[PDB]
């Protein structure tokens, strides 16, 4: 157990494990706490190694901006016990990584393969998706629409919306959402057999998804479509093809990465507007301020609670004394609470501007769907709000729990028809 661990027990319990992650007054008070006291410091509990807390705002952005000291490869960049990533070793040849996605790789490896869709995942790109955005927003709302009044806003609406943009995205078809369901929600889900049963069916179940997407990277090689599998199916690194481990990663990364987030942060909209009636009544007569709304929603929701890095050398961030080796974990929350940053931030507030955020990360490997995930719940909003006389909770918002991709999963509502 780490000499140099400062964080007391409670408090790193609090942080480290999921459970805490289910109730915002469990978690947020822990790293205010930390942000007054030990803003950055090291936390030793059991079953996880020692890691660094990054708990304020400027110091996730000096860590996140400088992948050649603070790595994503070199460790597991996800926050697993010791006996988890023992295991994800074991079923990935020794690596930390169970699949070739963005967030396993550092530069110049990370540069190339990010750069691949870099330019369609900018807003004069994803601006061309506004239509087909629209027609699957609107149709999501619908959904809810059809509710006599009450609904689950998460599992009979924000569930899907988000699915289907990035379905439209890859170039996935609409009657494979079942499909698309399983890889996101059953088989990369959190769940809240021996270990060679686990690893048995994890290696059948991912070549199962791999072969799927293999039939769509050759189709598009014949038949090529404005869509990201025709882009990286086409896609050349000194003049071969990508190897098939990185394009599927890259269409798994696209799935995972862009579904729970987007649906959480839309709930996590919905509860502050229920919150604040006042707010909802702004939105709708002033819909320009939809954009400020969604960069709150993702603030305050902030559904990435937090990815990992391991320091490359000896090092210095805010007056510590960072070791070679050592890992740290980089709390959005926490930095989307920093007081020095935010005034009232526990408040959602629609009209927040600036708001600078770090929701969607920084630096390096900042959320290359940000773009996308921005301008779908803009207009998924715009569709919503104009049919909505009056929204609120019916009871308590159920929230994930895990330290991982978490936020709201149940909320339900009852709700007036305009
Ligand atoms: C509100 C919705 C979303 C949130 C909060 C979110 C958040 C994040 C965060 C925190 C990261 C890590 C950033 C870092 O290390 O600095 C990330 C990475 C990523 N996100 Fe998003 N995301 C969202 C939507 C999406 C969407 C719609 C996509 C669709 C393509 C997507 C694709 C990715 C990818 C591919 C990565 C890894 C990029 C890399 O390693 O270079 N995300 N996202
Ligand atoms: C490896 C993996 C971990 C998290 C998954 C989740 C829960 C975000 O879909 C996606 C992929
Ligand atoms: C937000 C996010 C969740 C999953 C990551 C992974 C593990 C697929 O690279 C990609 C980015």
């Amino acid at each position: 157990m780490d000499a140099r661990a400062t964080i007391p027990e409670h408090i790193a319990r609090t942080v480290i494990l999921p459970q805490g992650y289910a109730d915002d007054e469990v978690i947020y008070p822990a790293f205010k706490w930390l942000r007054d006291e030990q803003p950055l410091a090291m936390a030793h509990i059991e079953g996880y190694d020692p890691m660094w807390i990054a708990t304020k705002h400027a110091d996730v952005m000096q860590i996140g901006k400088q992948p050649g000291l603070f790595s994503n490869a070199e460790g597991s960049e996800i926050l697993y016990d010791q006996n988890n990533e023992a295991f994800m070793r074991s079923i990935s040849g020794g690596c930390p990584h169970v699949i070739d996605s963005l967030t396993s790789m550092d530069p110049p490896t990370h540069t190339a393969y990010r750069g691949l869709t870099l330019n369609w995942f900018q807003p004069a790109s994803i601006r061309k998706l506004e239509e087909n955005i629209r027609r699957i927003a609107q149709a999501s709302v619908q959904r809810l629409l059809d509710f006599d009044g009450e609904c689950d806003f998460m599992t009979d609406c924000a569930l899907y919306y988000p699915l289907h943009v990035v379905m439209t995205a890859l170039g996935v078809p609409e009657d494979d959402e079942p499909l698309m369901l399983k890889l996101t929600q059953d088989f990369f889900g959190v769940h809240e057999q021996s270990a060679d049963e686990a690893a048995r069916r994890f290696h059948e179940t991912i070549a199962t998804f791999y072969d799927y997407f293999n039939g769509f990277t050759v189709d598009r090689r014949s038949c090529p479509k404005d869509d990201v599998m025709s882009l990286l199916a086409n896609s050349k690194l000194d003049g071969n093809y990508i190897d098939d481990k990185y394009i599927n990663a890259y269409y798994v990364a696209i799935a995972t990465a862009g579904h729970d987030t987007t649906s959480s942060s839309s709930g996590g909209a919905i509860i502050g507007l229920s919150r604040n009636p006042e707010q909802l009544a702004l939105a709708k007569s002033d819909p320009a301020l939809i954009p400020r709304l969604v960069d709150e929603a993702v603030r305050w929701t902030a559904p990435v609670k937090s990815f990992m890095r391991t320091a490359l050398a000896d090092t210095e961030v805010r007056g510590q004394n960072i070791k070679r080796g050592d890992r740290i974990m980089l709390s959005y929350p926490s930095a989307n609470r920093d007081e020095e940053v935010f005034s009232n931030p526990d408040e959602f507030d629609i009209t927040r501007f600036p708001n600078r955020h770090l929701g969607f990360g920084w630096g390096a490997h900042m959320c290359l769907g940000q773009h996308l995930a921005k301008l779908e719940m803009k207009i998924f909003f715009e569709e919503l709000l104009p049919k909505l006389k009056s929204v609120e909770l019916s009871g308590p918002p159920r929230l994930v729990a895990t330290n991982f991709v978490g936020g709201p999963k149940n909320v339900p509502i009852r709700f007036t028809k305009a």
